[PDB]
């Protein structure tokens, strides 16, 4: 509810990297049921209003959906190329799908769906991810879905950071700060050796 | 394997076609911690190890990832190339080569990596202990010939590779997998 102390740093990184579309791309690591890590790029879609949670979208049919359901803890690594800074953020994921697990967050899911472009919504109508490639281009050109009402395989994914490591390569010689949230939701920070 | 893996051409093309971006050689390495939680951080890609398909990186023995990898030497990299809009995910086992006696056959490779670094890259290995509370950052330059004990060469040997091209019809995705005979298969898959 109060802004986390690293929010200004993130805002300054986003602003100074705004010329690069890809500065909003970050890597989300999860753990598989078999204990091995998984890592893939997602698009950052802003913070959820009145919170410090980061928003992403994903398909319920993707592998990460089941990984997250079994172990919701993730760590993102986010590198900003124009300013040579990295944020690592670890915390719990919430996956809001069409199931009834998070009814209180359906409005957030619906809002996200509606805020997307047509192109972004259209991808949720593509064939089943990871299966043998459908060779006909038609399967990838479905009619747009309802732009008001999310499709059942659309998920809003939230990350609630409880630990953030910010590394600035343009320092004296480099600066590194660790932020941690305790059980009372209070943040602490400390400068640490790179 | 000693034969080039079938994804090596694709990596070569990506590296070439993104050569104007220094940061196209930065990638993110995910590991698992002893408590079961993931960890993810950027590293610099420093080429393939000669006569292999293994990727080279460097790291400090004092870093948290070093203990993580010693306990669970399976990692997944995610590598995004911004000008060609393509992603490689690569999973497999890591080898950490330090000054200890565990990989004597790879000491020559560790020494060569050290020698190939810039002076600036070597100097970091003389910095204070990573992660502890902050002239310490301007130590005498390390010997450029002989690696310091906290220098590690880190190798990743991929067993599975997922290559996604966002500039396709509409996107292309290929999965490559290595079997226990060290043979690679590939398959076009839905994005
Ligand atoms: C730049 C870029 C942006 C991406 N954005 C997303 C995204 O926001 N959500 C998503 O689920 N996948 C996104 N992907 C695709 C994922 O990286 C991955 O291929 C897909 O989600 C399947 O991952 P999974 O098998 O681990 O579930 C993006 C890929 C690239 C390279
Ligand atoms: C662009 C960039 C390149 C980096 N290159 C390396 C590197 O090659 N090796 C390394 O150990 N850390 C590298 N780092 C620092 C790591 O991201 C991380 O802060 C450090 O290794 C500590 O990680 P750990 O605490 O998980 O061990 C790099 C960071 C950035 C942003």
């Amino acid at each position: 509810m109060s802004l986390a102390p690293w929010r200004g740093a993130i805002a300054h990184a986003l602003h100074r990297n705004r010329s690069l579309v890809y500065a909003r791309y970050l890597q989300l690591a999860t753990v598989q049921p078999n204990g091995r890590p998984a890592n893939r790029t997602l698009v950052f879609r802003g913070f959820l209003e009145d919170t410090n949670q980061l928003r992403f979208i994903t398909d319920t049919r993707s592998a990460k959906a089941d990984q997250i359901q079994q172990q919701p803890w993730a760590e993102i690594c986010w590198y900003f190329p124009n300013t040579r800074e990295q944020f690592r953020m670890a915390g719990d994921l919430t996956l809001i799908s069409s199931d009834d697990s998070h009814q209180d967050l359906q409005p957030a899911r619906i809002a996200m769906w509606q805020e997307l472009s047509d192109a972004a919504r259209l991808q949720f109508g593509w064939p089943y991810p990871g299966k043998p490639r459908i060779k006909e281009s038609g399967a990838f050109e479905p009619s747009p879905p309802d732009p008001i009402e999310p499709v059942p395989n659309f998920c809003l994914l939230l990350l609630d950071p409880v630990q953030v490591d910010h590394l600035e390569l343009r320092g004296e010689p480099q600066n590194r700060w660790l932020y941690h949230r305790n059980d009372q939701q209070e943040w602490s920070s400390e400068a640490i050796n790179p």
